[PDB]
Formats: C-alpha cells, structure tokens, sequence
C-alpha cells in the first residue's frame, strides 16, 4: 500500500518485529526508503542500525551493496539474515576461487537474485571487482550504497582503514543510488570526516541519538580530598540503592576499576563496610565468573566490582578509576538507569590515577609504533583520554561536557549534576584539590 504499510509489513513478516526500537530508528528507516537523500545514521552499538538499511533494501527493486570492515561481524550479519531466509551473499577474502566465480556469475546475470551484498572495503576497491561493479553501475541495478562502520574513514575514529577513503569515488560514480552511512562513533570530527570522505550529497539527512539522559545524576569526586575512600563509596552505593526509603535495598549497581587487585580489595572493603559486593575480573575461573554474574542479574548480590563487562535497574555506576576515554566513560556510566528511574553516575578522580592511565596509554601507543611505525591516528587515543580529564577538572555542567564531546546541543540539566546542583561547592572542591599539591 502506502510507504508506512509496506514498511510495517516487512518489519513484521521478514524481521519479526511489531515496531521499531525507537522513533529515531523508524524515522531513519523511512528516510532511506524514500530514496531522495544521502543519510547518516549515528546510534549506539546495539540500537539496531542494521535494520535501517536492511529493511529498505528489501523494499527496493535493485541490489544493496553494504561495505563492512571485518568478515567476522559480516558473517554474523549474513548468518542472521539467512535465519530470516534473506537472500544475502558476502564477497570477501575467505571465499574460494570458484566461490567468487559463482557470485560474480550471479551479479553479471540479467536480473540477479542477490538482493543484499556484503563486501569488505578492499574487495569493493579491488581492481578485480571494478568490471563487475561498472556493469552494475551502467546497467542501473544499484538501489543503495551502504557504508557501515563509517567512522573507519577517519584518523579520529579509533579504527582508521585506508580502503575506506576509496569509497568516496565509488559513491560519486552513483548519483543514481542514495548512500547510507552508519556508525556509533558520535564525535563531530568523525561526522565531518564521513561526509567529506564518502562524498555525501548535501543536505545529509541526519538521524543521531541524543546523548543527554536527564535521569542520570553525574558527579566527580577527588580522591585527594576524601578522608574515608571506602566509606565514601559504601555510602554512595547505599544511598543509590534506596537506603533512606527504609523499604530494603532496591536495584543494583556497578563499581568499575582498572586492576584485578583493586577489584578484589574494593569488594572486600565494601562488604566489610556494609554493602554486599563481589569482584568480577579475568583472573577468575570462568566458573566463579558466571556465578557472580548470575548473582548480580538475579539480585542476590546488589553490587558488582568489575574490571571488564543489560540490566534495567542499575541505580548507580561508580568509576573508582578514571576511564581510558570519554567514549568509554559515557558507555560504561550509561549502563545506569535504563529503566528511566533516577540513577547516579560518579567518577572518583585523582591526579595520580590520571597520570598512571596517561602513562599506560602512551606505553600502548609506543608498542604500536614499534610494530608498524608512526601513524597520524595515534594522537586520537591521547585526545580521547584528555577529554575525560578535562571533564573531571573543569567547572561546569557534567551533562554539557558530555554533550560537547558528541556535538550535541546544551542539555537542560535541572540540578542533574554536582555542578548544576551547587556550583560553589564544586568550585571549592577544585580549589582544595589545587591546595593539596601546594606549599
Ligand atoms: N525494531 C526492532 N525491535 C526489536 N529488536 C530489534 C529491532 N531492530 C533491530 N533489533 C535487534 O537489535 C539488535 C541490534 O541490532 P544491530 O543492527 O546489530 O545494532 P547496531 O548495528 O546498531 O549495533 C539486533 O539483534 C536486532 O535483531
Ligand atoms: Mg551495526
Ligand atoms: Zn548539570
């Protein structure tokens, strides 16, 4: 019938869904279906970005080419589509010489039955694929060009791939077919690189998940100032778990830390000080690991202390150590409050921790340089950490600092962080921090 009916029908019949995850996923999908614009989709990992090109591909008359970096995830995408009985093929390196011969044979065929073709950037840019490609171009088969993991064009997206800089010329040969670019990487620098590198037609239809979540209360505490660090964390956990309601503990929480030793010790200290906490790290047997995870999920143990890692009622996330990046901190802290109820995100910052993490990052970079020489991209790793340091040391709204990093508008923070609740208090704490290293 109408556009909405076709979409709703395929959504249910093919993919098995009664609705879209979000109005944003819906709007993005409809903009791809309409086919009048180039489209940029920027949503977190797991938001269902794939549907935004997979579904309109099936509604189109031609084939959809999808460029994706790693064959592993490609195969998982293909396997998933195969379970949906979707006619999906993948051209990459893992294919044998005859397997390519058969896939090429279909694409060179009049009215091929390949609907969606996954391909790596190297294969899409290989001199061997150009004949098959030029045929598709000139015979006007192509409905969509999809560039997944579009951040790979960027020296600032933490996974730069040279072959992704070849996709722009490829797209320009196709003024006929709309281009859809998708990624979870949400910085303005990366977005600008994507638009230019893929030669996207302007104005681009942008569908981007807003970062600001008003039910999360962010604050930064300076370990240098805390007289009783374990007691401080204990009280933070108990408050968040609904201590003052006197109806028993409610919800759960996570404490992130860098080392297994801190993990084990924090779990001990918290348990001794009045909140049941269990350690979770790679040094444990996978047995004990699975047990602790379940005890947390099943709310037998309210607090998990973790070195690594989606429950809906996470009332707090505390970072005992500053994270390696702003993106990392945002994703980790953002595990709190998925049910929409009030939650607390606290970062325990210390300049000693800052120095140690900065040191470790630069040691990692140096290892990479010994391996494959200097790269333009190595500054990105440092800057991503520096943005989180600024977040900790700066006076201003915590939600705003996060928004700035992702290029979002000014958050309507209604006393939703420590700075906005009491700016003078935060300024006083920052002044005490400077005095701690004074004469
Ligand atoms: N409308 C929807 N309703 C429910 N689940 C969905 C919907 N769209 C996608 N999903 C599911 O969400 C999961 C994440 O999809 P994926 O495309 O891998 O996310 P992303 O690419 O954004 O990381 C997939 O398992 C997919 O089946
Ligand atoms: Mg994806
Ligand atoms: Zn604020």
């Amino acid at each position: 019938s109408d556009p909405e009916r076709r979409v709703r029908s395929t959504l249910k019949k093919v993919f098995g869904f009664d609705s879209f995850k979000t109005p944003l996923q819906e709007s993005a999908t409809m903009a791809v279906v309409k086919g009048n614009k180039d489209v940029f989709v920027c949503m977190p990992t797991g938001a269902g970005k794939s549907l935004c090109y997979q579904l309109p591909a099936l509604l189109a008359k031609g084939i959809t080419i999808v460029v994706s970096p790693l064959i592993a995830l490609i195969q998982d995408q293909v396997d998933h589509l195969l379970t949906l009985k979707v006619r999906v093929s993948s051209l990459n390196s893992k294919l044998s010489a005859q397997e390519r011969k058969e896939l090429l044979a279909d694409l060179e065929r009049e009215k091929p039955q390949t609907k969606i073709l996954y391909i790596t950037p190297e294969m899409a840019a290989s001199s061997s694929f150009q004949p098959t490609l030029n045929s598709l171009v000139s015979r006007h088969l192509l409905s969509y060009l999809v560039v997944d993991e579009a951040h790979c064009v960027s020296q600032w997206g933490h996974d730069f791939r040279p072959d992704y800089l070849r996709l722009g010329a490829l797209r320009s040969r196709l003024g006929h077919a709309p281009c859809v670019a998708l990624t979870a990487t949400a910085t303005p620098q990366v977005q600008e690189d994507v638009f230019a590198a893929l030669h996207l037609k302007k104005p681009v239809a942008i569908f981007k998940t807003p970062c600001f979540r008003a039910n999360l209360f962010y604050d930064v505490q300076f370990k240098e100032l805390i007289s009783d660090p374990y007691g401080n964390l204990k009280d933070f956990c108990l408050k968040a778990l609904g201590q003052e309601a006197d109806k028993g503990l409610s919800g759960c929480g996570i404490v992130y830390c860098r080392t297994r030793e801190a993990c084990e010790q924090l779990a001990i200290e918290l348990s001794c000080r009045g909140v049941n906490a269990k350690a979770y790290h790679a040094g444990l047997k996978a047995s004990e690991r699975t047990l602790v995870q379940n005890d947390w999920m099943e709310e037998k143990v309210p607090v998990i202390v973790a070195t690594i890692s989606d429950k809906a009622n996470v009332r707090f996330v505390a970072h005992w150590n500053i994270a390696k990046s702003m993106a990392g901190y945002y994703q980790e802290s953002g595990r709190a409050g998925r049910d929409g109820k009030p939650s607390w995100c606290r970062l325990y910052y210390s300049r000693n921790d800052r120095d140690q993490v900065s040191f470790l990052i630069r040691k990692e970079v140096a290892k990479l340089q010994e391996k494959r020489g200097n790269k333009a991209s190595d500054k990105a790793t440092i800057m991503a950490f520096d943005a989180l340091v600024t977040f900790c040391e700066e006076l201003g709204c915590r939600h705003a600092a996060i928004a700035k990093y992702f290029g979002d508008a000014l958050p309507a923070c209604a006393k939703g962080c420590d700075h906005c609740q009491n700016p003078t208090a935060v300024r006083r704490r920052l002044e005490a921090l400077e005095r701690s290293s004074s004469w």
